[PDB]
Parts: C-alpha cells; structure tokens; sequence
C-alpha cells in the first residue's frame, strides 16, 4: 500500500472503502470481545474465532508492520481511523490482559499483533500527560463538539480506560522484576506487555525531544534516552530472573523484538550489562536459546 499518495490524492470511493474495512475489522474485534468474555462455554463463535486468529489479526498486524516501517502512519492514520484504532487498542489490550484457557493456545499470535500495532500506532497512549502536544490527537483534531457528537470518552485518561499509561506500566514491570516469580505464574505480561512498549519506544524514541532539540518539551512524546535505559534495565532483570524458570520460545520472540531495540544501544555501552549477558548466555549456551 501507498498511504502517502493515497492520502495526498485519492478517490473518495477507495478512501471510504479503506475506512469501512478498518471500521468493520474493529467491529468484528469488538463483537469477538464481548462474546469471549460472556462465552466461556462454547459453533458460530468458534467459526468467528478461527476467522479472527487465522486472517484478521495476522493481516492487520502485517499492515501494522507495513505502516511502521514504510512510515505510512504520518498520512493514513489521521481522522477517525485513529479512534477506530483506539477501539482496537481496547480490544487487543482486553485480549492481552484476558485470562482464558481457551485463548491460551493463540496468545502467541496476540503478542506479535500487539507489537505490530503498537509499532504502527501514531498516538502516545502511554504519555497521557503530554498528549496535548500530539498533533495526531483526536482530541486536538476532532475538537470538543465533534468529540461529544461522536463516541469519544472526552478525556485523555478515558481514551483508554483499562489501558495503563507508560509510568504505571513501568512500575508494574519493575515490581514484577523485583518479585522474580515463575514464568507460568504471570506469563501474560511477558508475552504481551513487553512487545507493545518495545515497539512503542522503537517508534517514539526519535520522536523524543532529546533527538530534536528544536521544538523540544512541546514536541509530541517525551520518551527519553533515560526511558530506553530503564527499559533495557527491565529487559535484563526479567531475562535474568527467568533464565532458570523453564524459559521458552516466547523469549526468543522477545529477543527478536529487542533486536531493533538493542540497535539503539551503543556497542561500547553494550558492555558491563551485556557482558554479563555474554557470560550468562554462553556459559548457558547448551540451549536452543540464541540472542544477538
């Protein structure tokens, strides 16, 4: 797809076709939300679950990496498509924090779908405090009247009710890392939360005002080099605390997720906390696990 040219000059028929596609995808995701929450007992529900997990989540996630790495978020996701994507955040977060043996089988694809969408998402849902600067904000663009006219929560805190902000997600991550409990105790965080903020920072770090000193601290997201240091600290702490506990392929997926993340790491600041990773990964190298 070519979101740049499509948005700059495109026919309204195909325009509305794409907006209707996104709205219908969000609608299908929402109806799947309510009926897996109320549908613990099982089939049309099984048919729509198969539809979701086989086509809908994967192709949407693929479009998400597309938008992210082609940088097409600067054109396509602007007006009411981002409120559809707010609803998609609510859906995918409900999936991530959802506790269900039925979904435990396909939570693996859920993690990559969340990672892709957070990488492609143009609104700082994690920086609720500073979202006034974001020109992409539906609150800035839609305006209060059209916001109340449509289905907007009218609050930057309420735009994602159960979705936590970056600061409280960070305190949750550091608290669970300090606790250092078994992987099977609380897997959902490791295979859902981590990829989302990893992709989020991999996008928004160069959007950080530290990268562009001009227009700083009224730029759109304050995700600092100290923030990426903090998430490196989190990565090291959880990986060390869960080396011993039965590990898994999901960490190899997390390490692939952190591969773009460790690219931001200077190869000399690499050492003294990846040199510990050096030694505790190559004295433990008799495993299928591989990094770097």
């Amino acid at each position: 797809l070519d979101a740049r040219t499509v948005m700059k000059t495109g026919l309204e028929s195909v325009k509305s076709a794409l907006r209707a596609f996104l709205d219908n995808a969000a609608e299908d995701l929402e109806k799947t939300m309510e009926n897996l929450k109320q549908g613990q007992f099982t089939k049309g529900v099984t048919q729509i679950i198969n539809y979701t997990t086989v086509a809908l989540l994967p192709m949407l996630s693929s479009l998400f990496e597309h938008i992210g790495q082609h940088q097409f978020g600067e054109d396509l996701i602007l007006e009411d498509v981002q409120v559809s994507c707010y609803r998609i955040l609510t859906s995918l977060y409900a999936l991530g924090t959802s506790k269900s043996i039925y979904v435990e089988r396909q939570r693996s694809a859920l993690g990559e779908c969340l990672a892709a969408f957070a990488g492609a998402f143009p609104v700082a849902f994690l920086e609720t405090h500073l979202d006034k600067h974001n020109i992409y904000s539906i609150y800035n663009t839609k305006s209060s009247r059209e916001r109340a006219a449509l289905s907007l929560p009218t609050n930057v805190e309420d735009v994602c009710p159960n979705i936590p902000s970056l600061e409280k997600l960070m305190e949750e991550i550091v608290e669970l890392a300090e606790s250092g409990i078994r992987y099977t105790q609380m897997p959902h965080v490791m295979e859902v939360i981590l990829p989302m903020l990893c992709s989020y920072m991999s996008r928004w770090w160069e959007h950080g005002p530290e990268n562009n000193p001009e227009r700083a601290e009224m730029c759109c997201t304050a995700l600092n080099s100290e923030h990426m240091n903090t998430l490196l600290g989190n990565i090291l702490k959880i990986i060390y605390n869960n080396l011993g506990i039965d590990e898994g392929a999901w960490m190899k997926r997390l390490a692939v997720f952190s591969q773009p993340i460790i690219n931001k790491v200077k190869p000399q600041l690499l050492k003294t906390h990846f040199l510990p990773l050096m030694e505790k990964l190559k004295k433990k190298a008799a495993t299928v696990v591989s990094e770097e």
